[PDB]
């Protein structure tokens, strides 16, 4: 498993549950493709997005969509997504994990490359 | 200065000085539209990208060029850029300040609006 | 002002407004000794603390008291206090912004520090 | 496992290793004790600390030796430590993770009750 996302909510102090995400691939122009999606766990874990085979070089978009997440709790959101672009296997594959950590009002990210 | 933005540098402690930071306004056709940009100062601020006539309800993207700044102090860093995407405007103009914290394989955005 | 303190609300999106700051400074034996303490403006800015006199070096705590904030919020948060604890002014004077960024069960704090 | 830790580098994007972490419960007049202690795996984690029986209602300060780890990596840390100060089992016993993300001059810390 090459790409991994986690999710957790700084509101409640707990994972962000059933969060849909969206990965996209930079392609020869410049439009953004998708490449995988799918929704957090009970553990704010997303797994199985991808295999090493289809995980090469490039530009990818991790969208978050935050905004449905907080829609659901009742809360009012600020961002439409949470939205992070990185290069993947500058010098060859890694194990890459994106953590998002979400507020009403803000979001920090990070990436853990194992 | 209804649009302000703010980065600092959490390796360094100090503010992210000349950061190119780009605003995109998504328009009729699902599209996003430059809207302003500019480069932060020596004390991590960009004032003056719009005007309260210019800056009209919509869904806005401010790009915060993380990878280049990190490149001009010799460091290979994650991201290719800090993004911040938004609805402006939509009860009413407001203020909003998008403040952005930076690390080579990390960030954090906050946005402070007022009213 | 050598030392200042900025606190957002990130549940709100604004500055954390009449927010508790005690700032403390360990004493020759070990121990924490009371050096400064306020609370946040209407722009969650606390200036004024301390003077550059005043402000020596030492091994200082700075201790934001979230859990008040939060219950006259009337929200039960997760931490006692946001702490920040660094030495100061050990390489000569310095001025120092410690800004501080709270949720509810999460808080983020960067030094700012300029010559 | 009812109390675990889990510390994260964002200067070099990875677990932070072999941090030493120290635990603290309030006592009776307000001093700060002892209460457990131990350093980051190779997965940035700690866990055994407590155990269930041990880990009751209270006041907790978790300390993380930041400096240290940056130091053992030739970098200018900011902070003596990063540290977290907590009511646990306010109503009865949770699971707890305080995860912290470290920078030289910053850091977050958020927790995850279940
Ligand atoms: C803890 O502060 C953060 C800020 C932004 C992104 C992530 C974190 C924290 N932890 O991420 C790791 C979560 C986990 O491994 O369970
Ligand atoms: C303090 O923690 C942060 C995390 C991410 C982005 C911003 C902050 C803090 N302050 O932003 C305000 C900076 C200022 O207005 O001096």
């Amino acid at each position: 498993c090459p790409l991994m996302v986690k999710v957790l909510d700084a509101v409640r102090g707990s994972p962000a549950i059933n969060v849909a995400v969206h990965v996209f691939r930079k392609a020869a122009d410049d439009t953004w493709e998708p490449f995988a999606s799918g929704k957090t766990s009970e553990s704010g874990e997303l797994h199985g997005l991808t295999t090493e085979e289809e995980f090469v070089e490039g530009i990818y978009k991790v969208e978050i969509d935050t905004k449905s997440y907080w829609k659901a709790l009742g809360i009012s959101p600020f961002h439409e997504h949470a939205e992070v672009v990185f290069t993947a296997n500058d010098s060859g594959p890694r194990r890459y994990t994106i953590a998002a950590l979400l507020s009403p009002y803000s979001y920090s990210t990070t990436a853990v490359v194992t």
